[PDB]
């Protein structure tokens, strides 16, 4: 029935899956025509493999395509899209922003848009070549930040689409209050209620099914740490809600925090999402132990989602021989996708302020270093030293030739500094 | 007649600069009203002083705000804002291109104005703090690619009055024709002719002029590799000509590229631009001295800059001495503004492989490691493994409090892992 | 004292204003460096001008610059920045949506650059062509909707920021729950408590004087027919709320609608604001009265605003004497800014299905007839029949013939079609 | 060959056409995954058959979604999207521009998009008020104005693409120097080589075939009123150079301009587009003819496009008699797609001038007259008058019941002024 209006979506793909509209309902707002969004197709199908065939899943947080290229070719199989670094130096409003909803709503799906067209360009270059792909697929599914929703089901429902119209192959909302959203390491956190939560899953749902793709649904839930929360409306809720300390001043209620909203809250969602994420305070092993064991319980075999944030500070919290294991532990207790949210902004910053330090001590020898550097990457099969193939200008040459059956004068890459003094 | 037109503009700002406009051709079409242009000013003229007061003016090219951020965190007093990184990674068609202007016009612009207003958040959080800055200023000059002025005179022009917009403090444009443009270190290139590129750079003039700033203008020259140019019409270009060789089947005329043509477009240029550039096919020391010994037999004291290219193998073409020297002994020369193109493009890519093997190969150790070099960097002014307060959380959470009277229940700071575990 | 902080502000500019925030807290979140906004310095004091020594200053929505562009050149002295219109054909994801805040919070200051933008070309135009200008000024001030914030005080702070960029002269914030945003004129809208209200203003006005501009603030209530509430924890909400009727499946209290809670709210956001504006009903003069006067018991001289609004059916609620007056009486009440907000999307809409109607049935009669009325309408100071004059085309061969010392051989003016069939 | 590169392309679609790249140079330049571009192909399919079926195929430029939207509901069967009104009042650098390629090349298929994505806002509406559609469908095929390509052949793939994504369904491209493009009206005109211009139109088709989609190319030649020329290289050329007269300071030749070298770029052009485009300096039936038969006479059956421009002014031009047959009689030549390029422009700045003039003059009796006439316009099918519905109001509200199940508290049309005052 709904897989009859999602014709791509593999058998067993609704499984468990509780929808609070119907297959009418779906018929009723997808407009008249059949539009496909190919990128979604593929990258959600894909996503829905790959959870269920490795171990475990692990990506990286990328702020540009260049920056997904590379976790592709080195062979990472997905990508992650982080709102954070989407504040930080990557969104609409071309602002520096800390992670609280600030930045406008289309940002996000700009930068998934921007990330498959440059896994485009890869794609196109190599089949130019003629050699075969380097890697399996330059279309690892992205899976992509919607944070609070950026307001109510609607907001949900219209981020869920323009990711959707991107190319993404899953989105994660959380229950947070969109207006005073936060980072999950950030204080300061409000929670709306279960129900409103549900609600904001249900509107990503039936973004998806009107679309026509089996898009995956990560939910989360911030209430390990968030003491806060917008009315207590919702009787789950009630339990933890303390009546003694009264309203603060915006009216907000004040709330029970840790692991244990966290399993009820997560069990009331399971039948509306595809991933469970919890955020915590600390990369504690144990405690996701306890999560996974709580919500299988209730939901035996849920594929959960675990942030490993940059905002810990690793070796503060972990021996060596922990770290190391860190995300094969978290795998076999159902961890299947696992993430580090902030991966592209501190190898950017980092990168890039070691770089000038040295440059402004040395000069060229410091940019010397980085190329050979570079150089010697290759053997590992790094290939951007070769800067004018990497980003196409060989495919864009071939698109000449083909338009002027070979007669093109101004081709660029024969005369090229490239081929005349980067040969092995 | 020029310094009335431009308030801010600095004693001898224009000495030596001719102008095919007069002062009367600018109050015509500047409007009835100033508009003020802050950092197009600001920036303009401290790379004015930098480029006068310094033995030189090294940068590096910057495909994000949080980039430029860290070089001038890092002590760098310029940012070079490349057209290749926004053909790349960085461009308003959200696609990765090569380095042939097929993206939007407005791409550069809109990036000057990112790096902009990047910086000028980290000045926001810094002032908030009360501790004064932690660098001489946030607003180091942004010195941008306007390529090949994307079209004709109007283009050039309109790409130059966006760049002032968006806070450049200079922009260059250079002698190839738009529609097959190449970076310099690719081949099939195609020269436009000595008048047609003196064009380009009075269009950039005006509107520097209608606009009221003293934006600083760079001349590039292409001649050292092009072969092609589209026509022969400036007896400039005529003895360069190959007239044996017949034109193209494009209609282009062969030239006879090299140091020469490239001289004798920088001295009939130099009259209508602030700084000299001529693209090179090595990092060629002899060579550099050569064109501006040249340049300065014509024009005394002529600015020069320098593309210190990634095109390059450095290693291949150099020893390690001369790599050490290469910028000090250039700046000696006059070049004055020397700046590594694609240093952004590089970092990115080969940091993200990097780190992408490390951690497919080893997951959290990887990350773990490049968190550790963070903290160590932390000794030599690195701030951003601190990423919360790096992008402005303390800032938004000071401007929370003022709003409210110092009464917010939802700050973000204060109980943060970032605040507890760093 | 925040006088120096906004140097351009006339002599009085903020006279009963209250500030949640002080003049040192404006410094410290400034930044270092000055930077100047001139069309948003502008764009205020000559609205503020305008609203001081006029009857009363009325408006039109614009969804373009060209259409923003025809109001000046008809002789209107501001111009209204609709949010509804922008949500409508103008956003910047590109869709066509309801009122209902669905659109990125960029949209509205990306809508008041391109007004701004065009009508500094036609000041351009103008200036080159060297006998003045046929306006009092190309730059209008545009009062814009930046709706209910788009969520928090830091968002209302931004959007600010942003129209401030943009060149707007005055911006405003309604009292409603920015997830749950209506147009005022349809069902379902929820209020904030005063307090959250107070809030986004003092947001706003922090923005402002960050920016170091004395731009306008327009303070909007809802309560004349939103009957859901977020929270009752402010006392001044608390005689209004429902208590039998209990709470909606969503949490949201239940409160009891009309003039009063509009007047409460309104003398509530007095000190906060430059301008007050309850939404209504109907195109009430009586009720318009009722809430001046309230108003002014409490502040006296306190200059409102009022939407004359397409989303009533004008001649169905009033006759041709009472709407013939209605806006002059509006004046005298101390509406000071009176606005259509869908001015432009009713004038599009129609002007297109009629013309393509006409060109399906006629073809080209129907497009003659539209031509003949623009020729007609030039006696009445109509110019844009001439289509290459009006966007810039004269100028930009004056800025090429600049360029070339006048040698271009490619000018666009002078064998044009317009030059030999339009004399 | 490429039928099968191509799936959704009907039988006999690339009869005559010419192709410099083979079939297996598209699939080397395709990427290796199936990307579809549905309203690309539907819209693409549906012009190809509209322009056989129909007398001809009339259109008005739509400088927004709301335009375009007004213009399905009247009935007409296609949209054109202008680079000129782009310029003017819709492009991607918020600027007023004379039309001369000064805005960034992704401006024209940003609006393709926007007009797409209103069409099917529009079409939702009416699904999911289950009483059908009140239109043929809503999908009308955009012919969309690449202009001269925005720079070389590359250029001209790469905005190919762009529009292909954005949903167009024929994009047309002219024989001019993209530096120096204008306005087909204006003058300053600089001809590219025969041979350029076919390696443009090559670059699109091409763009096509990689895309795997039938758009229509259109070939549009500026010969009649150009007397430039970058280069004499290419011999068909040669005979409408006047050597005598020399080059220009930039360089350029300088050629005889008239129907003569129209009809021969155009029998040149021919293979390698589905419709050929000469722009005119007057309406002018009798040339229109030659034209048609000259190109018939080499390409028999050639489908021909005319702009009906509004650069003209066509009662000094033409008498009431000719002005009514004239789309007619082009049609009946094999003119099967014609167009009123600026009638967005116009259309909106007339309008807006006289609503803000009456407005100025008389206030809220100038609005209630437009809002009148809406009213009196619903009996031929015009629905805006009651917007909220029009934008999708009523469409969000039953989004919302469906994620509710039926229970949100905050829907909108029910209580509002739309359903109360517009019964
Ligand atoms: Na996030
Ligand atoms: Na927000
Ligand atoms: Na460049
Ligand atoms: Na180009
Ligand atoms: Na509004
Ligand atoms: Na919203
Ligand atoms: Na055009
Ligand atoms: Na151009
Ligand atoms: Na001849």
């Amino acid at each position: 029935d709904f897989y009859s209006l999602i014709p791509s979506a593999p058998k067993g793909r609704f499984d468990g899956i509780e929808r609070a509209h119907t297959a009418e309902d779906v018929k009723r707002l997808r407009g008249s025509v059949e539009i496909k969004y190919s990128l979604a197709e593929m990258g959600a199908n894909r996503l829905w493999k790959l959870i269920h065939e490795e171990d475990f899943v692990n990506a990286l947080g990328a702020l540009s395509g260049n920056q997904a290229m590379q976790m592709v070719r080195a062979g990472l199989k997905a990508i992650y899209l982080s709102g954070w670094q989407v504040a930080a130096d990557a969104n609409t409003a071309s602002a520096m922003y800390p992670d609280q909803s600030l930045y406008p709503a289309n940002a996000g799906p700009e930068l998934a848009k921007r990330i498959n067209r440059t896994l485009q360009r890869a794609d196109q270059i190599e089949t130019a070549e003629g050699k075969g792909l380097s890697v399996d697929t330059w279309f690892a599914p992205i899976v992509a930040d919607a944070e609070a929703g950026f307001g109510g089901p609607l907001d949900a429902f219209e981020i869920m689409k323009a990711y959707i119209e991107a190319g993404a192959a899953g989105v994660h909302f959380e229950d947070q209050l969109a207006s005073e959203k936060k980072c999950g390491h950030l204080g300061g956190k409000v929670l709306i209620p279960t129900a409103a939560h549900i609600r904001n899953l249900n509107a990503a749902r039936l973004a998806a099914d009107v679309m026509g793709t089996p898009t995956l649904i990560v939910a989360r839930t911030d209430a390990e740490a968030a003491k806060l929360l917008t009315s207590d409306i919702d009787e789950r809720d009630q339990p933890f809600v303390d009546y003694e300390a009264g309203r603060t001043a915006e009216g907000f209620y004040q709330v029970k925090n840790g692991i244990e909203p966290c399993i009820a809250r997560a069990i009331a969602y399971a039948p509306y999402c595809d991933l469970i994420w919890m955020e915590t305070s600390k990369p504690d092993l144990a405690q996701a132990r306890r999560f996974a064991e709580a919500v299988h319980k209730a939901h035996p075999g849920k594929l959960l989602a675990y942030n490993c944030s940059p905002s810990f500070n690793w070796k503060k919290n972990l021996d060596d021989a922990t770290i190391a294991k860190f995300q094969r532990e978290l795998g076999a207790m159902g961890y299947k996708f696992q993430f580090i949210t902030l991966a592209g902004f501190h190898q950017l910053n980092y990168g890039m302020f070691e770089l000038a330090r040295g440059y402004k001590d040395r000069q060229m020898a410091a940019y010397s270093e980085l190329q050979q550097a570079e150089f010697a990457a290759e053997a590992d099969g790094y290939t951007a030293t070769k800067h004018q193939r990497e980003v196409g200008t060989g495919y864009f040459d071939a698109v000449s030739l083909a338009i002027t059956g070979g007669q093109s004068s101004t081709t660029a890459m024969k005369e090229s500094t490239e081929t005349a003094q980067f040969k092995p």
